[PDB]
């Protein structure tokens, strides 16, 4: 990385304001002869809590959350794009709206940060822009491969699915993106579900014993008696009773398998945790259910919380086991003994690069 | 009411910080020959925004909201009673801790209010306070009844369905609760549920075209195509399928027949707002879906957003009046055409008369 990048490259600022918080990123890259960005490379990265959907909408506070989340930034005269997701998504509009109608007021307030656009993207979008920074990381953009890639990203209150799907018009044409990039055509299943990801799938299990070490306190006063299986089975009634994953993408799967699958968001926080064995950073899903069910569900809640003292969802690792299996065996289909890529949790990774790869017409 | 009432009356201050913000109330009462408060009457009310579990727990941030809470409050130096709700339910004990030890070093800060208790309550503890409020209200707990009254709480982010039931060593104890009040004794079953609030389960419904009207932008880019019963047989699927509420509930109601209900809570807001028509503060579950369906469901958003635009909660009626269904008559198994009392929404009676009557919990 040379020094003063932006001095020397195209730089831009992605924003992820994501349910549980934002993460300002910023970018330099050159471009190819087609003027798309190439050697992308993140020079700064700073998160900040909790999710802009959180916090009331008034100038005072949004004006307070810009300024901590860009102040320190090392350079500001550059593109900002300010994309949010699915805490957004869960507020009407004419409640996003006062969000929007400050932010953009504090940007046009100030002379150096030139905001493009701030905006909810759709879950499909995000989608798209999930599939693009994982295959941006593994370099398969720029050559037509022989595998297919699909990817998941595990949210607070969405997930996505998207793997490449050749142009089907029995399927809504929002659930599919032709993608061009690099001089080559790719054609991709996108879907997004708004309330599966974690924090809102979550609120739904709290008092389930079985989803929650031997004696964890419940909120209704009962207490945990952990079982993985069980807890898993009332995961699957929320996604497939409720939801219909299973009915939407299973078929489309059996049609357009994935020969890699890679995970981006919470598995990798799970995964990482001393209480599991996986090497190569990857999982199965019937390795990471069984070891959350011994380890974890079936053990003493006091005799965990002293012996982990620095992981901070360790009360949740039993339902995010299950609901993990839930959401990609029971949900999409996948088996049970299917390796899942799981990205490094040091990188956090998130689909930020998909829009230096996509934002021009 | 008295210049200062609190010169000749017991007073306390009793907070219940919900989902959505924290209300404070100030009661003045008298009590009677067991020392249980009688002539109940409120002096002051303050509701602020937003919910206590919402903000982020440091000094600075508590300081300003306890400031704008009790500032203001024409009487002070009384005990306070600090109880939160399923806001603060969603987060781990670990976390929870953070703002109870800012809360009370902000209390241990000043002089003007005494904190008796600040504390987390079990929708159990939540469910007997909402039995007590309403019947304190009605009349109904100084004489035995001929009558059961059950009562709903309709909240945020919990619900709670409370009846009388005679103790039951088949029910889980955490669902039973005894207590003497004017030297008799009440036998209440109670439950509550936090996925069925009205904020949780409306996230897992964002995307479902039945519950929105036509052509309401969905936030996955479909459109509304708006139709109650629609809607209602698939929220009943989070009532039943998730959570079991018809196995949980219908088998005791069956048992113990409930001969009025009254509900506390959003229903109230529905009911009384200017797209639905209820006559005596009261509705039939059959009445409220057909008026969602017709009035609100299968209108055309862009068209009806423009007619009500006083109307920030309009967008959600359909859903709302689907849900309330969906509880009361697939989970709770009460029928379509039962009377369900409201309180009016302008009383915006909650469960904190309860605390005045009942200084303990589980």
């Amino acid at each position: 990385m040379d020094t003063n990048p932006c001095e020397k490259h195209s730089c831009i600022a992605v924003i992820d304001a994501g349910s549980t918080g934002s993460r300002l990123h910023i970018y330099s890259y050159d471009t190819d002869d087609t003027n798309t960005p190439i050697h992308i490379e993140e020079i700064w990265n700073k998160k900040i809590k909790p999710g802009f959907a959180s916090i009331q909408p008034n100038s005072v506070t949004i004006d307070a959350y810009l300024t901590m989340l860009l102040a320190d930034a090392p350079i500001h005269n550059i593109p900002v794009y300010f994309y949010a997701t699915a805490g957004m998504r869960l507020l009407p509009q004419s409640q996003q709206k006062k969000y929007y109608d400050e932010l953009d007021y504090w940007f046009r307030q100030q002379s150096q940060w030139q905001l493009v656009e701030a905006k909810t993207i759709t879950g499909n979008d995000e989608a798209l822009f999930d599939w693009l920074a994982v295959n941006y990381k593994l370099d398969t953009l720029k050559s037509v491969q022989n595998k297919s890639v699909g990817v998941m990203d595990m949210g607070g209150a969405s997930v996505q699915i998207v793997f490449p799907m050749p142009k089907n018009a029995e399927i809504s044409k929002h659930n599919q993106v032709e993608l061009n990039i690099y001089g080559q055509n790719i054609n991709l299943y996108v879907h997004s579900f708004l309330g599966l990801g974690q924090t809102e799938m979550s609120h739904q299990f709290l008092n389930s014993p079985s989803c929650f070490a031997n004696d964890y306190p419940l909120p209704d006063g009962e207490s945990g008696q952990g079982n993985a299986p069980s807890c898993k089975e009332e995961v699957t009634s929320l996604m497939n009773s409720v939801h219909k994953v299973n009915q939407q993408i299973q078929p489309l799967l059996a049609l357009n398998p994935v020969n890699e699958w890679y995970s981006i968001g919470g598995i990798s926080n799970l995964a990482s945790s001393q209480l599991f064995h996986f090497e190569n950073s990857e999982l199965t899903n019937q390795s990471l259910l069984q070891q959350g069910d011994n380890q974890i569900c079936h053990q003493q809640w006091d005799i965990l919380n002293g012996q982990y003292p620095d992981d901070e969802y360790l009360y949740q690792y039993c339902l995010l086991s299950s609901y993990y299996y839930a959401l990609m065996v029971d949900g999409y289909g996948i088996n049970p003994n299917q390796t899942i890529h799981y990205i490094p949790p040091e990188q956090n990774l998130d689909w930020t690069i998909g829009v230096v790869l996509h934002r021009a017409l």
